[PDB]
C-alpha cells in the first residue's frame, strides 16, 4: 500500500539494499596550543587527499553523464580549494582554539544555510550539495571508513532516505535494477537518473528506509505504483507470469505484422 509518485513505469524483482551509516560526533573539547599545529596538518593534508578523491569523481560524472555535470562538480571543487575558506578556517582553530572538525562545520554551517536564503534551484540545490562537502571532509579528519557503493556484486534494489550528486555520480548503473529513496521527487537528483536512463524508480516512498532491513525480498511494480514487502511465493509465482506476459504480449505487438 506504499503508494509513491511513481517515477518510471516498469516491473523489477530484488533484494532490497539498505545503505546504513555512521552519525558522525563532534569533539568540542578546547585544545591547547601545542595541539594547534597538528589540527593544521590533518586539515591542510585532510584536504590533499579529500581534493584527490573529490577530483576523481567530477570525471566519474562527466564520462557518466556527459561534459554537462562536470561544470556542476567543477564548481564544488573550487569552493573546497578556495584560499578565503581556508583562511578563515584556520583562524578558528588558532583564535577559538577549536578542533579541525569544529571549526570546519561551523563554516560549513553559514555557507548551507546562506544558499538556502537564496530563490534559485541551483543555488538552492547548491546549499545542499555543499553540505555534501563538508560532510566527507570530516570523514576523511577522523578517518572514518568510506562505504564503496560501487563495490557492490549481486543486482540488487538500492534504498536510501536519499542521495546526493556525488554518490549518484559514481553509483554503478549496471549493478543497480533500480531506485527507490523517500525524496519529495520534484527537485530529486535521483529522479532525473530515472528519466535520463528511463528504468523504473519511485522516491515518495515517505519512510520506507524505516520499515525496511537489507536483503529484505521486495517486488517494485512501477505499474499500480505499490511495492509489495515479504510477500509469499504463491503472489511472487503470480506476478512472475503475468509481469513477463507483458514483456511477451510487447513481443506480440511484432506479431502484429503477420495479421
Amino acid at each position: 500500500m506504499i503508494s509513491g509518485i511513481l517515477a518510471s513505469p516498469g516491473i523489477a524483482f530484488g533484494k532490497a539494499l539498505l545503505l546504513k551509516e555512521d552519525e558522525i560526533v563532534i569533539d568540542r573539547k578546547k585544545i591547547s596550543a601545542d595541539q594547534v599545529d597538528q589540527e593544521v596538518e590533518r586539515f591542510l593534508s585532510g584536504r590533499a587527499k579529500a581534493s584527490a578523491q573529490l577530483e576523481t569523481i567530477k570525471t566519474k560524472a562527466g564520462e557518466t553523464f556527459g561534459e554537462e555535470k562536470e561544470a556542476i562538480f567543477e564548481g564544488h571543487i573550487m569552493l573546497l580549494e578556495d584560499e578565503e575558506l581556508e583562511q578563515e578556517i584556520i583562524a578558528l582553530i588558532k583564535d577559538k582554539h577549536m578542533t579541525a572538525d569544529a571549526a570546519a562545520h561551523e563554516v560549513i554551517e553559514g555557507q548551507a544555510s546562506a544558499l538556502e536564503e537564496l530563490d534559485d534551484e541551483y543555488l538552492k540545490e547548491r546549499a545542499a550539495d555543499v553540505r555534501d562537502i563538508g560532510k566527507r571532509l570530516l570523514r576523511n579528519i577522523l578517518g572514518l571508513k568510506i562505504i564503496d557503493l560501487s563495490a557492490i556484486q549481486d543486482e540488487v534494489i538500492l534504498v536510501a532516505a536519499d542521495l546526493t550528486p556525488s554518490e549518484t555520480a559514481q553509483l554503478n548503473l549496471k549493478k543497480v535494477l533500480g531506485f527507490i529513496t523517500d525524496a519529495g521527487g520534484r527537485t530529486s537528483h535521483t529522479s532525473i537518473m530515472a528519466r535520463s536512463l528511463e528504468l523504473p524508480a519511485i522516491v515518495g516512498t515517505g519512510s520506507v528506509t524505516s520499515q525496511v532491513k537489507n536483503d529484505d525480498y521486495l517486488i517494485l511494480d512501477a505499474v499500480n505504483n505499490q511495492v509489495y514487502v515479504n510477500p509469499t511465493n504463491e503472489v511472487i509465482d503470480k506476478m512472475r507470469a503475468v509481469q513477463e506476459q507483458v514483456a511477451s504480449e510487447k513481443a506480440e505487438l511484432a506479431k502484429l505484422k503477420d495479421r
